[PDB]
């Protein structure tokens, strides 16, 4: 009775404009006989050429010679003689080229799935080996990771409407017909699933069609708020080990092709602090990795403070370079990892492509000042005192790993700490719950992540990277003299209340080519604060000067 499952057509629900709709334009502009590409497309029925087509038998370039002689044969009973440009590759070329996904559907379709239902995609579709195959490949791939099945007729041997696909259908989703809401483009492939019991949506205009989905399945689907990007799911990624040196590997997750871009991370966070931009930036054409920092998660955590000085920190990331066979890669950071891509770029510029950074401005070394004076003359940075002794932040903040990511994970209007009186109060937490609320930006699945990764190597290594005050200074110093004269992107935070953004007014000095970008109602974590603006501003820069 309560509808479980949902099954979506492809060619003109999902997908638009439909094969059929690009064909029968074609029919107009070329001035044939109305519908003879669709006569010539449906010559034969269950035994032509486009049933041997969808179903695994012949692949598309077979087909398109016998499409050929069907246009010839239609032509030449309807009395009509075909242009001398007649090319069917060129017109399905045109067609499977202008298909885009209905947003408003696959929303729809994303929050079913996220409600409880098993979401499917039963689709007659062909075997294509055109040369230009790739593009069908991508709008497919970036499709399938959104729902539970995808049953392709070429691949089953079946095709819509034969009977014996819906019975495969039902046992693939485990389910019984009056317990799955089917749509399509096509009335007649509804009728064999009316006839099992299941519901039917014939979907003309996705609007509508959505007002009856939301009716019978009681979710609302319509005027739904924008969404989250797609997150990533640590278990469906690709993770990838380099051992830059002995007793030192770094772990990442790889996803997409194209232009390497690396995401650095910052304090306390993980490579899973990108999971709203990994998919997203692999979407626009690049081939994302997101590293585990020198501390953290399942990379390497060797004690000693001198191993996380920015100059070991960023030879380890040349090398990490070297070992996979890259020569250049973006290099996009935040917090402590942002500071670090600054330095990439200072000291090694031949091996970054583009450089960015959230929230992190370049503040250049002061070759008069030590750091701690300049740390000590801002009460905001006073946290960063009460680091510097080891054992003393790392009991606090291992002693409740739940709690710990809980008070920090915390959007602009949720904060439960006092960065400017931690030395005084003698701890970070002191003012702050035992048990605080979970925040808006951050579920409890993924707390828990945090949770676990922090249980392997501690905050020993994380807090180390502030206790080489000294030693980073004394390396800066040497680039005193240089100029940032790569493609550079910062991008300011306005409600982050450690990270200004007016501490990055200056950096046009060192960077005279900078570009810029602003997040407004943002706190410290951008990326999961304001992932659909942080993605934004990225593909359009990545886009812009990071690509060729
Ligand atoms: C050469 O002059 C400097 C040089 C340098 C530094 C300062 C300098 O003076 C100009 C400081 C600056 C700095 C500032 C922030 C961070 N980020 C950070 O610690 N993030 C963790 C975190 C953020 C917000 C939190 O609170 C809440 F969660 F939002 F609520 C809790 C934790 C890093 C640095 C790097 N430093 C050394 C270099
Ligand atoms: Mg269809």
């Amino acid at each position: 009775m309560t509808l479980r499952a949902a099954v979506f057509d492809l060619d003109g629900v999902l997908a638009l404009p439909a094969v059929f709709g690009v064909l029968g334009r074609t029919e107009e502009a070329l001035a044939l006989p109305r519908g003879l590409l669709n006569d010539a497309f449906q010559k034969g029925g269950p035994e032509g050429a486009t049933t041997r087509l969808m179903k695994g038998e012949i692949t598309l370039s077979q087909w398109i010679p016998l499409m050929e002689e069907n246009c010839r044969k239609c032509s030449e009973t309807a009395k009509v003689c075909l242009p001398k440009n007649f090319s069917i590759k060129e017109i399905f070329d045109k067609a499977i080229s202008a298909r885009k996904i209905n947003r408003p559907m696959l929303q729809a379709a994303l929050m079913l799935r996220k409600k409880g239902f098993t979401t499917a995609i039963l689709t007659n579709t062909w075997l294509d080996d055109r040369a230009e195959r790739d593009g069908l490949a991508q709008l497919m791939c970036e499709l399938k990771m959104h729902f539970d099945f995808l049953i392709e007729s070429c691949q089953v041997g079946m095709v819509k409407p034969e009977p014996q696909i819906y019975k495969f259908l039902l046992d693939t989703l485990k389910a019984s017909p009056s317990e799955v809401v089917f749509l399509d483009d096509i009335g007649a492939n509804l009728k064999p699933a009316r006839d099992l019991g299941m519901v039917t949506i014939l979907v003309q205009d996705t609007d509508t069609a959505l007002k009856e989905l939301e009716k019978v399945t009681g979710i609302q689907l319509l005027n739904t708020p924008a969404p989250l990007p797609t997150s990533c799911n640590p278990s469906d990624m690709s993770h990838g080990y380099v051992t830059v040196k002995p007793r030192v590997r770094l772990h990442f997750v790889e996803l997409g092709s194209g232009p390497a871009v690396c995401l650095c991370h910052g304090f306390p966070e993980s490579w899973y602090s990108w999971r709203y931009q990994i998919p997203a930036l692999a979407q626009a054409g690049y081939r994302v990795l997101a590293m585990d920092m020198k501390g953290y998660g399942e990379s390497s955590a060797p004690p000693e403070i001198e191993e996380y000085c920015m100059e070991v920190l960023c030879k380890e990331m040349v090398t990490f370079l070297d070992k996979l066979g890259l020569s250049q890669a973006v290099f996009i950071g935040h917090d402590w990892g942002g500071m670090l891509v600054w330095y990439m770029a200072l000291f090694y510029p031949e091996r970054v492509r583009a450089v960015a950074s959230l929230n992190t401005p370049f503040i250049p070394a002061n070759p008069n000042m030590s750091p701690l004076e300049s740390i000590k003359a801002n009460p905001v940075f006073d946290y960063q005192l009460y680091f510097q002794e080891p054992g003393v932040a790392e009991a606090e903040l291992e002693q409740n790993l739940s709690r710990t990511f809980k008070s920090l994970f915390r959007a602009s209007d949720e904060s439960v700490l006092s960065m400017h009186k931690v030395c005084e109060a003698g701890g970070l937490f002191v003012n702050s719950p035992e048990e605080p609320s979970l925040s808006r930006m951050v579920t409890e699945e993924e707390i828990q992540f945090y949770v676990q990764q922090f249980k392997k190597s501690g905050f020993r290594g994380p807090l180390n990277w502030y206790r080489n005050m000294e030693r980073n200074w004394k390396w800066a110093c040497k680039s005193l003299g240089r100029k940032i004269l790569i493609p550079a992107l910062m991008v300011t935070a306005e409600k982050d209340f450690v990270l200004v953004p007016q501490m990055s007014q200056h950096m046009e000095d060192w960077i005279p080519h900078l570009k810029r970008g602003h997040i407004e109602d943002c706190g410290h974590w951008t990326q999961m604060d304001k992932p659909t603006e942080v993605n934004q501003i990225l593909i359009k820069w990545l886009d812009s000067d990071a690509r060729n």
